[PDB]
């Protein structure tokens, strides 16, 4: 098709990109600004209501309506439903991620029922707390292994690994009598200035934690700062990954567009636009 699809084959998908890249990025620069307006139109009503204006980490990066991920509500509470989160498509499932804003101090509980009422066996993490001095996400897991009540969930570190570029880390979830685990994937190197260099890492990450989670049809947790450039950069590149092995066609352009119609600026810069290019570049010329 042609509107919102940018099928490639991939027997070509190297001259593709020699052909994207050229001449500073012209055409890729110019595919990505299509997308510069899709679902904006879409209504973003309760994110904007004031008890939940407090939530939301940016003033500009909300929810739409009929994305949104809800959580179960709370009698007294007026907009206790609320999250800055969608459903966004992946591979296997409409509903397969379900991407976030770093929680805030004051949204962590929220986070934390959002993934168990979620069903949510793993949280995908591609920030770091802090990073050239701001805060860009609270910290929401314990730090060592005495067991952490947040809100009537109670996370325990069962194990973790380390890394170069990431740490993997179980957790324990408990609600009552209820008790589940869950994979807590955190892409600790992303650059303080733009997209990781080389990309190879990030490919490295998404094997590792695909190969990890399997065929997962419960959602999955995505966030970074915001939820949209890397979260968005992320999905994408698990996405296709998973792609080349049923079909010899990628359709990059084709998954954005789709996750942009269900969350905000989701692959946020064309420099993440390009950095997918570039890891599944990669992976077919054997790195």
């Amino acid at each position: 098709s042609h509107m919102a699809s940018r099928p490639i084959l991939i027997k070509n998908f190297a001259e593709h990109y020699r052909l994207m890249s050229a001449d500073s990025d012209f055409r890729f620069s110019e595919e990505f600004e299509e997308l510069k307006h899709v679902g904006r139109d879409q209504p973003c009503t309760f994110a904007d209501l004031p008890c939940n204006r407090p939530k939301n980490r940016f003033t500009n990066i909300l929810p739409y309506d009929h994305s949104r991920f809800k959580l179960q509500p709370v009698d007294d509470d007026e907009g206790s439903d609320y999250i800055n989160a969608n459903y966004v498509p992946g591979h296997n499932s409409p509903r397969e991620f379900i991407v976030t804003q770093g929680p805030l101090h004051s949204t962590r509980d929220d986070f934390w029922r959002m993934c168990w009422e979620s069903n949510s066996r793993a949280i995908v993490m591609l920030t770091r707390c802090f990073e050239k001095g701001r805060e860009k996400c609270d910290q929401y897991w314990p730090n060592d292994t005495v067991p952490v009540f947040y809100g009537d969930i109670k996370v325990q570190i069962l194990n973790d690994s380390h890394y170069a570029d990431w740490v993997m880390t179980e957790f324990m979830l408990c609600r009552g009598s209820e008790q589940r685990i869950l994979r807590h994937f955190h892409f600790t190197t992303w650059p303080d200035f733009g997209v990781p260099n080389p990309p190879q890492t990030l490919v490295r990450f998404v094997r590792a934690f695909r190969d990890r989670i399997g065929a997962e049809q419960r959602p999955i947790v995505v966030h970074c700062s915001a939820g949209v450039g890397r979260s968005g950069t992320f999905i994408t590149l698990d996405r296709i990954l998973q792609q080349i092995n049923t079909s010899d066609y990628v359709d990059i352009f084709g998954i954005v567009y789709a996750m942009r119609k269900e969350r905000v600026w989701m692959v946020q810069t064309e420099q993440q636009y390009i950095c997918i290019h570039q890891c599944l570049l990669a992976v077919l010329e054997g790195k």
